């Protein structure tokens, strides 16, 4: 029997990288790129952040409930505030994962 203590978002970031190219008329163009692989990495960072927090919080939980076991239930996929692509100016995407800290209840 698992019961949620607290569920919140944990964040990872996909940061744009500068890319140089030329247009159809040969004019040089400067772009700021975020790829789909960058979003996946940012989501893995969000999941690792949730685990990192759980690892510290569990130190207190074992004192609050010494007869319980604890777990972190992380969302399978993230919710993002942007899509991969290219932009004129430097930019980022936030990958948010739900991290639910739970305890077993007798």
């Amino acid at each position: 029997n698992w019961e949620s203590i607290t569920k919140s978002y944990y964040t990872g970031f996909a940061i744009s990288k500068t890319v140089e190219s030329k247009d159809k008329d040969g004019k040089p163009v400067r772009k700021e790129v975020i790829t789909q692989a960058d979003l996946t990495t940012a989501c893995n960072d969000a999941k690792a952040s949730a685990q990192n927090v759980f690892n510290q919080i569990k130190l207190t939980l074992s004192g609050t409930w010494p007869n319980s076991q604890f777990r972190l239930v992380t969302g399978d996929t993230c919710v993002y505030n942007g899509s991969p692509g290219e932009k004129t100016e430097s930019w980022s995407i936030r990958a948010q994962v739900e991290g639910d800290i739970q305890r077993s209840v007798p």
